[PDB]
């Protein structure tokens, strides 16, 4: 089997991407944030505290003939940005882009934090990191990918995120029309439950490539590129007037600037992030200070290749017995 779904930016900054997912029978279509940095499939639901719902589409298990309570199971998750959600669990039929899984754990939110309530465009998350990070207790649950894997033509999914444009998530095949050149595969550590890999270095603009190992995760659920303070200082030093603002919470730059590109290494290959991908626009409406898309990881504890990096590439998440990541230009 295979699946193919379009993923669409939620706003003009590509802050996140939503992908339609069918849940239940008859289908209830919810727009989920596919997150290669977490492992829970959770949704706004008929159980979500009513004051915490503001325009999201909800899953109503009582209207699904295939929903079953997963008796006793609860979940609770906290993300890198300080957001959180929790609830109980149903199993149901879930389809993405024509690929159907029966018996998928659908984590029904009873509570969501303010950032979820305030984002009316995101109806929940579909985790695609390793199932060892799934938060369901007392019986940990599998991701949609892990449940689909055995049915897929190839045990892979691909992320092809757009710059200010829709893109695609494919499951079970690699669309050889979707990228240029060849795919460079690199080793993955699953020790922390993430798609964790080691970049071979970086360049700023037309500068020389610095060979240096940068361990980090491929995280579609994180907007920006978070890298070591040394690398981030070297990038922003090339932008007149850029500075790190403790009041704003990261590097800012004059909105009048033209930003340099940023290159990262994948083995002997190179992925170039155009400078415009690194512009996240005014810090507040009408400001001439703009927020940078490359930020320090120093206060995180991990480097994060988020959407700023990933959308510059065609990315293969190879879930073979020995997982690997692939990157191609496009």
């Amino acid at each position: 089997s295979t699946g193919s779904a379009t993923t669409t930016p939620i706003d003009s900054l590509d802050d996140a991407y939503i992908t339609p997912v069918q849940i239940g029978t008859p289908a209830q279509t919810l727009n989920l944030d596919f997150d290669t940095g977490s492992s829970d499939l959770w949704v706004f639901s008929s159980e979500t505290t009513a004051s915490e719902v503001d325009g999201q589409t909800i899953y109503t298990p009582s209207k699904s003939t295939t929903a079953k309570l997963l008796s006793g199971a609860t979940w609770s998750i906290s993300y890198g940005d300080g957001s959180s959600s929790s609830g109980d669990v149903y199993t149901d039929t879930v389809s993405v882009g024509g690929l159907t899984v029966t018996g998928q754990a659908v984590e029904s939110a009873k509570k969501v934090s303010s950032s979820f309530t305030e984002d009316s465009t995101i109806d929940g998350l579909l985790g695609l990191a390793f199932s060892t990070l799934n938060t369901v207790s007392p019986t940990q649950q599998k991701t949609f990918f892990d449940n689909a894997k055995a049915s897929l033509d190839s045990p892979v999914f691909t992320a092809d995120l757009g710059y200010h444009a829709p893109g695609t998530y494919n499951f079970g095949f690699i669309d050889t029309t979707a990228y240029t050149g060849s795919i460079t595969y690199t080793a993955v550590s699953t020790k922390q439950g993430f798609w964790e890999w080691t970049s071979t270095g970086y360049a700023v603009g037309s500068g020389t490539f610095k060979s240096t190992s940068i361990d980090g995760i491929a995280d579609t659920g994180t907007t920006l590129l978070y890298l070591p303070a040394t690398v981030v200082s070297a990038y922003w030093a090339q932008v007149s007037g850029a500075k790190s603002s403790s009041s704003v919470g990261g590097y800012v730059f004059p909105c009048s600037a033209t930003l340099p590109s940023f290159t990262f290494g994948v083995g002997s290959a190179r992925i170039v992030i155009p400078g415009d991908y690194i512009d996240f626009g005014p810090i507040s409406t009408g400001s001439s200070s703009c927020f940078g898309g490359i930020q320090s990881s120093a206060g995180i504890g991990i480097n994060i290749f988020g959407d700023v990096a990933l959308k510059a590439a065609f990315v293969v998440f190879n879930g073979a017995t020995t997982p690997t990541l692939g990157f191609a230009s496009k």
